[PDB]
């Protein structure tokens, strides 16, 4: 299984910082920096291996939310939009879009409460197009997946 | 007087689990469970002793939720809406619909930000219709009310 | 530099409070209780001095608060409108604004997320009108601005 484990308890937060800085359109490889605040990845991957897949082990509401930055590195260049979608694995859970200025920094933020299930799949998708695609990129490490839980167990 | 009391300060939490399992129509009753997170329920009940009323002790603004989980006890029948309303006692606050599929389980969740005044008396009714009663049950232990304290005192 | 600093690590809060108790249009002045939770203003301000500017010291996504109490102190008059409005310095980022009735007190409140960046100066602005000015008061010690930060640094 090459997914990464979040196992958290009511009230833990947990937040993975993405490897890319190319604006490459499909899935984000993440890893938990241990100099970061909250809970580290589990189920196996070692000290900052990068995963693309993710596997919530408690059922529960948790509050989701991306970060993105960007900047262009490519000087009088680029524009467009980026995107970027959690989607529920095997319609986007969570969706956020920057526009980027024909400044040379952008950035956003969304976060949601989300219902997950014990065991659910979880990737994050990135989309854009050839013009932004060409010029600009991710900061590196400011491009975060952050989950709190909110729920409790089933008392014992 | 019959209610719980929850003094909670800033930036403490509390929650509490429903007793009911059928979805009869009023008051649920609520208890304290040691095993969960937070600040237990005051003003002389006894360990997780239940009780249809509580009383904020301290002025403030709380994030309030509901979480509701259900399940069909009677293979291949029910369907409808139960719905969970917190009233200010002696127009709700808060309120969460849950619809039934005629998936054998169903899951709301809904909070928000709540003004409560010193000393005010709360309390939770549920309220569905017969083909969901007849039907349906609330799985044990996971219908929850949890408080958050997001606002101080006057200082000294 | 006459601003007070607000240097927040990521899950950190802080919270200032409101000298003023007359409604006079413009800036409010904040001080640090360290008799309320959170982190203490800094960047060289005394012991509850108080200060119309802030300035954030980390770049990120925090949770913006205001709360506000009014009180009726000329028996039978007065009505109207208040309103507080962050300002980035040097549209209103986070606004507030509470009816009063012609109940002797008032209250509300708003928060929302807002990304600053570093060294983001703020300030906040009251506003109402004679009616409300001549007859209603901030009750002491009631007005908040609160401060959450979401998001995390850069890893080293």
């Amino acid at each position: 299984d090459p997914a990464g484990l979040l196992d958290l308890r009511q009230g833990m937060f947990a937040q993975l910082v993405a490897q890319n800085v190319l604006l490459i359109d499909g899935p984000l490889s993440w890893y938990s920096d241990p100099g970061l605040a909250g809970v580290s990845l589990t189920g196996g991957l070692s000290y900052k291996e990068d995963t693309k897949e993710l596997v919530v082990a408690k059922a529960g509401v948790y509050y989701v939310f991306f970060q993105m930055e960007l900047r262009r590195v490519v000087a009088g260049e680029g524009s467009g939009s980026v995107s970027l979608a959690l989607h529920l694995m095997p319609a986007a859970a969570l969706a956020l879009t920057v526009d980027l200025p024909p400044r040379n920094s952008a950035f956003g933020f969304q976060g949601r409460l989300l219902h997950l299930s014990a065991g659910q799949r979880l990737g994050v998708h990135l989309h854009t197009e050839a013009r932004a695609r060409h010029a600009w990129q991710l900061t590196q490490g400011a491009t975060v997946l952050g989950l709190f839980r909110v729920t409790p167990e089933i008392p014992a």
